[PDB]
DNA sequence: GTACCTACGGCTTATGATTCTTCTCGCTTCCGGCGGCATCGGGATGCCCGCGTTGCAGGCCA
């Protein structure tokens, strides 16, 4: 929301390996989960 | 031995949009010059008489 841009992008990785970007295709990796720290910044 | 990314907040500066200033197209139509003729009020010219202009000398003012 701070910086809205459909061509703005560093990594992509992440919307590239779970889905080809739309999403009902390729569904692969049905569970994901994320683990993270117990800190504030986590 | 060294390089490149963003979040937390504020002012500015680097560029596409809207109200105020200005540059001047259209001719046409009611209106404003423009000329001629009868008209009328002023005045220049002449004569008479008293008042406006000026020189002299004194008392007042800047």
């Amino acid at each position: 929301e701070k910086a809205r841009f459909d061509k703005m992008l560093s990594s992509q990785e992440v919307a590239t390996l779970i889905t080809a970007l739309y999403n009902p295709d390729k569904l692969r990796y049905h569970s994901i989960i994320i683990m993270t720290d117990a800190d504030v910044d986590g």
